[PDB]
């Protein structure tokens, strides 16, 4: 029997394995990340979950911020509260902010852009080339609303996306914009109408615009008054070069060679120069734990941020049946682009305000359900807020190139083992 004064454990080796239960699907998970820092296949990976009563407060962290090692010669932490670049996660941030100037009554969302973008405005559209190979301008047809620049329909792109713009910095007409090593993202013509067609575009750089001119504030500061500050959060910038304290705990961007994938340091402009302006579709640092307090204040409709019905209407599909439809066509014969990340490849999807909308469950019961709303940013950034799950997640890394098998597939496993044990 037992031993006198000391607890009954199990005494020898079939009774110590009965005596702790199987691994369920997030500690498997959890073993995956570990392995594939182990294996050197990804530098690290924040992974953080939480639903609305505060039961599930989740949050996990691998690996190192950087390949390059410290004044110790150690791989430094990737922690919750490191500083990493957003990317195209900065856009929900700006869309939020764009929201509050709707609600203090300073914008409406289907009014015209011109009053406070009239360089927007008169901006041509880039209708084609012609075979003497000039660039072929036209008018605008119809105007761009502020719901078309939060729904990207704008008709604007990106440079590094549409061919017409390639070939537009090809033939030598944006060189004279760029400052420190960063494309200004306001000089491109637009490549259609608005309405025209879903397009992925610098819509949240004019929308910061907007913002900016209808507060009289700059993004800097609105962003501090207006998203942090009720927040409590402390880490969160356009301005990193301003932050000593956030510069030195800062991750390094990491790139994986297309050759021999390896992971190699990327010393990328973005981190050694702020630029003078913010651009709101692609400039905020922030630590994964701040980037949760927004996630977690917009699935509990807390009022913090934005009024419970004001943020229902971000979950709304936006999209009329032809643009539906033609965003979906996109997007299911694009997965070399891949907008929805660990989302299948096939899936009915719209756009609400602030990110891509399933139309359907991702997987009946198991997954993400319809009315959830997810979008990224480039170093393999993946959030999703799912109300009728009640349930938000994001899985943070700092490697490019966007939509990397690895990391993929560990966010995907990430989502399930979590929705599995947790989901209610
Ligand atoms: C929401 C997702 C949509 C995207 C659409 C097209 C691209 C692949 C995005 C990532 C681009 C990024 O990894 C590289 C670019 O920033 C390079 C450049 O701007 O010169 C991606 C990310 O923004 C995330």
């Amino acid at each position: 029997h037992h031993s006198s004064g000391l607890v009954p454990r199990g005494s020898h080796m079939g009774s110590i394995i009965d005596a702790a239960a199987a691994a369920g699907p997030v500690v498997l998970m959890e073993t995956a990340f570990r392995k594939a820092v182990e294996s050197r296949q990804i530098p690290g990976a924040v992974i953080m979950a939480r639903d609305a009563s505060g039961n599930l407060n989740y949050t996990r962290c691998f690996g190192a911020r950087t390949v390059r090692r410290d004044e110790n010669n150690q791989l430094p932490p990737l922690q919750v509260d490191t500083p990493c670049r957003l990317a195209a996660a900065t856009k929900l941030l700006t869309t939020i902010m764009v929201l509050q100037c709707m609600e203090r009554g300073l914008v409406d969302l289907d009014e015209t852009v011109d009053r406070l973008l009239p360089d927007l405005s008169a901006m041509p559209v880039l209708e084609g080339f012609d075979d003497a190979g000039n660039a072929r301008l036209r008018e605008r047809r119809g105007k761009i609303t502020l719901r078309h620049l939060l729904t990207h329909t704008s008709g604007l792109s990106y440079v590094f996306l549409h061919p017409l713009l390639r070939e537009y910095m090809a033939q030598g007409y944006l060189q004279s914009a760029e400052k420190f090593g960063i494309q200004s993202r306001l000089a491109p013509p637009a490549v259609n109408d608005p309405g025209a067609e879903w397009i992925y575009g610098t819509n949240l750089d004019w929308a910061g615009k907007l913002v900016e001119r209808a507060t009289g504030l700059d993004l800097e500061q609105y962003l501090q008054e207006n998203i942090c500050a009720p927040l409590g959060i402390t880490d969160m910038t356009f301005k990193l070069q301003q932050r000593p304290d956030m510069l030195a705990r800062r991750a390094d961007q990491t790139h994986r060679n297309s050759a021999d994938g390896r992971l190699r340091y990327d010393d990328s402009v973005y981190f050694r120069a702020d630029g003078e302006e913010c651009f709101g579709g692609q400039g905020v640092f922030s630590s994964p734990g701040s980037y949760m307090k927004v996630l977690h204040s917009l699935l509990k409709r807390d009022g913090l941020l934005l009024q419970p019905q004001t943020v229902d209407l971000m979950f709304q599909p936006a999209l009329e049946p032809r643009l539906e439809e033609q965003m979906n066509q996109h997007m299911d014969a694009s997965p070399h682009i891949n907008y929805g990340g660990p989302m299948p490849m096939v899936l009915r999807r719209s756009f609400g305000l602030g990110g891509i909308i399933a139309l359907e469950d991702l997987d009946g019961e198991n997954w993400r359900r319809k009315g959830s709303l997810t979008f990224g940013g480039g170093p393999n950034i993946v959030w999703q807020i799912d109300p009728k799950a009640g349930l938000c997640t994001l899985a943070f890394f700092q490697l490019e190139p966007w939509n990397d098998p690895v990391c993929r597939d560990l966010t995907r496993t990430f989502e399930h083992a979590i929705y599995a044990q947790y989901q209610q």
